[PDB]
């Protein structure tokens, strides 16, 4: 039983927009925070490398709906890239051309039987919203309301999983770095908090939209894909355990309390820490930027699941380090790896599988039970189709979920692994593989073909269960 999936339960694979797309300038689409850096930038990107091509997957998309197929995925997590859509970020201009690609996808995946689930915002910001400051700018929240709207319009018949962001966690830290992810703006402590605060904002006035304009007639469901790493106490003491629940409010809370929560608002540690650093280092206004009462109700609520991307564990103990400003600072933990830890090609990314089932009952606990989508998870290596490592890493964290889920009574509802094919890593460019199926980049073709854990995920999702060899 602790080894078989739920009936309902959905398994299958994800994707990203700029991560495989390519055709960045092809069509009418505009340009985007990725295009900026990778060009404008190589000297950020492990070998120079840029989306222009990736994967090909707007030309290709055919052949992964192939390999979705052949997988036997029975959803497929996709990112729409806005700058195809809306080429201006504003919803003047709407891209015929961006419309008829998602909707040639869409299309081919129900007719090979894949349910498509639609991440909104996917990390790729157009560069004419980036102009006006991006994500720190409050302004993006309406923007996104009417992305959203046009997306509704156009895909919502079929489409009925949404994502309104993938990680802020993660690309609010675009305006913490003056050389890190785009838009590679140096405001840490500052603008990473204005950028999730406008996020935050965005993603509910998406959610009320769907709401007024589209549930009725639709009937899908809109969640958010937060990223969370297991942080476990250095040692047992009660301030090593406080400072791992730091550690969750900072990196989890600080999206999940407003509108996971019957509070709402961001967590009280989150809102305290910054309020005395703030003062200690003479600021007149706290680094955290406030909600207001009715914006804390608009707020709250906003969800009909919440979509989980998990990786990794950490180590916390009692302390403070980092720099000063930065949200690291402000959360009061010092953060580190175990040695004896598996590795991956990834430095941030160890082999922790219990992690995940710590955290999945974190969050069970945290937020009375929501039902999770699992909308990443995933290993990375440079190269090679018999993957033990990535074989070993879904395995392990497949039968941990299944705990949580059986044992523990956590509410998992899906799962996508990350990712279906390798493909653009972000700053390490190709130099990092986390595909299922390989892609061979020097050939303009892209093959996919299939790694050992293709074969094993296949394996999975046909027979539902985890098979006797993976076994404890
Ligand atoms: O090495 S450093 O410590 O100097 C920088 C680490 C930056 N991390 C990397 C891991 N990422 C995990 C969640 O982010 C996910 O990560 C996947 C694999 O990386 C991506 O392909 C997906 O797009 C993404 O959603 C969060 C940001
Ligand atoms: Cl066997
Ligand atoms: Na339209």
């Amino acid at each position: 039983t602790v080894y078989t999936f739920p009936d309902e339960f959905k398994l299958g694979a994800a994707t990203a927009s700029y991560q495989i797309e390519g055709a960045w300038d092809e069509n009418g689409k505009g340009p985007n925070i990725w295009d900026t850096l990778t060009h404008e930038h190589p000297d950020y990107v492990v070998d120079g490398a840029t989306g222009d091509i990736a994967d090909d997957s707007y030309h290709l998309y055919k052949e992964d709906v192939k390999i979705l197929k052949e997988l036997g995925a029975q959803v497929y997590r996709f990112s729409i890239s806005w700058a195809r859509v809306l080429p201006e970020g504003h919803d003047n201009i709407v891209n015929q051309d961006g419309i008829d690609y998602y909707n040639n996808l869409i299309n081919e995946l129900l007719a090979n039987g894949i349910e498509p689930m639609v991440t909104m915002y996917h990390w790729d910001l157009p560069q004419a919203l980036q102009d006006l400051g991006g994500w720190p700018n409050l302004v993006l929240a309406k923007y996104s309301e009417n992305y959203a709207r046009v997306l509704f319009k156009n895909f919502g018949d079929r489409v009925k999983l949404w994502l309104t962001f993938n990680d802020p966690l993660t690309f609010m830290d675009g305006y913490a770095s003056e050389i890190g992810m785009a838009p590679s703006i140096n405001t840490p402590g500052i603008g990473d908090y204005l950028a999730a605060h406008t996020v935050i904002h965005a993603h509910a006035r998406i959610y009320h939209l769907y709401d007024q304009e589209f549930r009725a007639e639709q009937g899908g469901k809109v969640g958010i894909s937060l990223n969370i790493n297991w942080c476990e106490p250095a040692t047992n003491s009660a301030e090593d355990r406080a400072s791992c629940e730091n550690y969750q409010q900072f990196n989890l809370g600080l999206y999940a309390h407003p509108i996971f929560t019957e509070e709402g608002d961001y967590p009280a540690v989150l809102k305290d820490r910054v309020s005395r650093n703030s003062a200690d280092e003479g600021y007149t206004d706290s680094r955290l930027p406030q909600f207001t009462a009715e914006e804390v109700e608009y707020i709250r609520g906003t969800h009909d699941f919440l979509g989980i991307n998990f990786y990794t564990a950490l180590l916390g103990k009692s302390g403070v380090e980092g720099y000063e400003p930065s949200r690291y600072r402000d959360s009061g933990v010092i953060l580190t790896q175990d040695a004896a830890w598996p590795i991956s090609a990834s430095s941030w990314l160890k082999v922790v599988p219990w992690g995940f089932r710590k955290e999945l009952n974190w969050i069970k606990n945290e937020y009375n039970n929501p039902p999770v989508f699992i909308t990443e998870n995933g290993f990375s290596d440079y190269g090679g189709l018999n993957d033990t490592g990535r074989v070993h890493y879904y395995t392990e964290h497949l039968k941990e979920m299944l705990k949580a889920i059986h044992e523990d009574g956590v509410n998992v509802i899906g799962y996508t692994a990350w990712s279906l094919m390798d493909n653009f890593e972000w700053l390490r460019g190709y130099s990092e593989k986390f595909g299922i199926y390989a892609v061979d980049f020097e050939d303009p073709a892209r093959p996919r073909i299939p790694k050992e854990s293709a074969k094993v995920l296949a394996e999975i999702m046909n027979t539902r269960k985890i098979p006797e060899r993976f076994r404890d």
